[PDB]
């Protein structure tokens, strides 16, 4: 279930306790890997836990990965690139959508390359009210930690020449 260059998915986010967290309608794949899924979207619909629609202004890259427990929004805006990641599950695709569970933790990074982590409260705070086991616990600190060494290192998602490619393939494609 590797989603096709050009292909359109949905995204969605769960929480821990299967719960919808937040929906994205249209993602258009630029690549998809066994390990990898990398898309674009501009003017997509996103869906709320309470049914609340909004639709996103500017251009925005999305990056997935099959062994890693985040994910990254490359959001285009004025003053230049945010990226938005969510600590989560890595990601399965199917017919349906590419799904990862939400696990409340979340990194800003600043058009200049500094990162606020954020959420650590709501973190506990849902650790606790869903029972999140001890490994999961472990994993997600330590993938803030590999997730902020990515960010240092401009690895991945965070290499200008990165976004420099899919930015193009997905102006050209769109
Ligand atoms: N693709 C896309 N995502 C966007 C855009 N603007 C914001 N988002 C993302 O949509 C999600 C919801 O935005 P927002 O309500 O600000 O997040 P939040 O309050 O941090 O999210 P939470 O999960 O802790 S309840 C976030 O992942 C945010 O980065 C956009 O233009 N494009
Ligand atoms: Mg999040
Ligand atoms: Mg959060």
């Amino acid at each position: 279930s590797i989603p096709k260059e050009g292909e359109n998915i949905k995204i969605q986010s769960y929480k821990h306790d299967g719960k919808i967290h937040r929906v994205w309608s249209e993602t258009t794949i630029l690549k998809g890997t066994d390990h990898v899924v990398i898309g674009g979207n501009d003017h997509t619909l996103v869906t709320e836990s309470d049914g609340r629609t909004w639709i996103t202004r500017e251009p925005a890259i999305v990056y997935f990965h099959s062994e890693y427990w985040f994910n990254v929004i490359c959001m285009f805006r004025e003053d230049g690139i945010y990226y938005y990641c969510n600590l989560s599950s890595p990601f399965v695709c199917d017919e349906e959508a590419l799904k990862y569970i939400d696990y409340d933790l979340d990194i800003k990074v600043y058009p200049n390359g500094k990162y606020h982590l954020l959420d650590e409260d709501e973190y506990e705070q849902h650790m606790n009210q869903m029972n999140y086991p001890h490994d999961i616990d472990i994993i997600l600190r330590r993938n803030v930690d590999i997730l902020q060494q990515w960010i240092e290192q401009k690895k991945g998602p965070f290499a200008p020449d990165f976004i420099k490619v899919w930015k193009e393939r997905y102006k050209k494609i769109r």
